[PDB]
């Protein structure tokens, strides 16, 4: 899958031991289907979020020299019940396995990382360096809102990743609209977005809307404390 590093008997231990954390799916060689697609989606997500996590695959072949059988056997991977998902903590000796009962989904894989490492794969659309300064934005004073607009506008112009540049536009719109009209903007925009999301929409269009809804979520506050 895109971003998934496929490892073998020669590369596995050496590569795992060079990253702070690795998540490895052991499966048949040339895997396919729902769990693999989830692992693919996971690779994409993890990649957008961090550089300290290796996303890797090991394909155990049933043919010829049985490449990677020894590797599978080192970790006692149940080859009657592929795929098997492992998380390694910086070397090939210190690891945890994904319980065999847990469905191999994008959500469950994100959860696996966050339960077993200091790493966090955020929501699609989010930008961590924006989020870290935006807590409680709707409630802070106008001058501090304007300072943050100027700051994140400067950050946006430096953004080199195309998705982050697009997602930054939504952050800025929301920052400006909330500064202009106040927290009522959250409800307005949530209803607009949900009307769209409730229409007949393609998967791509849904993903676009969800990214807007995820960025807008950053602006929700538990309590409105600023005057409207
Ligand atoms: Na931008």
């Amino acid at each position: 899958c895109t971003g998934c590093v496929d490892l073998d008997e020669l590369s596995f231990e050496k590569t795992v031991e060079r990253f702070p954390y690795s998540v490895v799916k052991f499966d048949i060689a040339s895997p396919y289907g729902e769990k693999h697609e989830a692992f693919t989606a996971f690779s994409k997500s993890a990649h957008k979020a961090t550089k300290d996590l290796l996303i890797a695959t090991v394909g155990v072949k049933d043919y010829g020299e049985l490449e990677n059988k020894a590797l599978g056997d080192r970790y006692k991977v149940d080859d009657k019940n592929f795929p098997s998902i492992f998380l390694f903590k910086g070397n090939a000796d210190e690891y945890v396995q994904l319980p065999s009962h847990v469905d191999v989904t994008l959500d469950n894989l994100k959860a696996f990382v966050s339960a077993n490492t200091p790493l966090y794969i955020g929501r699609d659309g989010c930008i961590k360096e924006f989020n870290e300064v935006l807590k409680n934005y709707a409630n802070i004073p106008d001058a501090e809102q304007l300072k943050l607009i100027e700051k994140l506008q400067a950050k946006q112009e430096q953004l080199t990743d195309p998705e982050q540049q697009q997602n930054a536009r939504a952050y800025l719109i929301y920052m400006r609209k909330i500064h202009e009209v106040g927290y009522d903007f959250l409800e307005e925009e949530t209803k607009r977005l949900l009307r769209l999301k409730a229409g007949k929409v393609t998967e791509a269009k849904k993903e676009e809307l969800l990214r807007k809804l995820n960025i807008l979520e950053v602006f929700r506050v538990h309590k409105v404390t600023k005057t409207a």
